């Protein structure tokens, strides 16, 4: 359920009718919900897809499971619209890996590191962890196989350089 982001890259995303839909290539991030947004595809299946863009973006809420695979709900359907005198039917934000290894900064203007990886919640979608390859010393963030473990609560923006508080 929980693991790293660097997990989606190169899945192949298929339906739950088993249709395969592509291969992500990018993870789209919120700060503000703390949460995954979409998914960039690329490779994406031509017989399901009329688009022209080197790649699309699903949103996140209609991910079912991250396994080996990517289970999406079957959206590529067409619905028909309904006729009074016929009972038929008729028928006619920041990408995660431009975050790539920036480097990680505090409130006064500390060096933190550079990021390693980002823990997200499969299921739920939410952003729970940065993963900070350590330059400076700071006491705030605790430490596991050698990075720092930033909350994602303490984040509080994500241009140029990743900034990050204390609480």
């Amino acid at each position: 359920m929980i693991g790293e982001i660097t997990t989606f890259f190169g899945m192949r995303v298929f339906t739950d009718e088993g249709r395969y839909v592509g291969r992500v290539e990018d993870v789209i991030l919120d700060q503000n919900t703390k949460s995954i947004r979409g998914l960039a595809i690329s490779d994406y299946n031509k017989a399901l897809i009329d688009s022209h863009a080197k790649g699309v973006i699903i949103p996140y809420r209609v991910v079912k499971a991250v396994g080996d695979i990517i289970i999406i709900k079957d959206l590529f359907k067409r619905k028909s619209r309904v006729l009074d005198y016929e009972s038929r039917e008729l028928i006619e934000y920041v990408p995660a890996r431009s975050l790539a290894r920036k480097s990680v900064v505090l409130t006064d203007g500390t060096v933190v590191g550079t990021l390693y990886n980002i823990t997200v919640d499969f299921k739920t979608g939410t952003i729970v962890n940065l993963l900070v390859k350590p330059e400076n010393e700071i006491p705030d963030f605790k430490k596991e196989e050698g990075l720092y473990i930033i909350p994602f609560e303490c984040v509080r923006s994500l241009k140029d350089f990743i900034v990050v508080d204390r609480r």
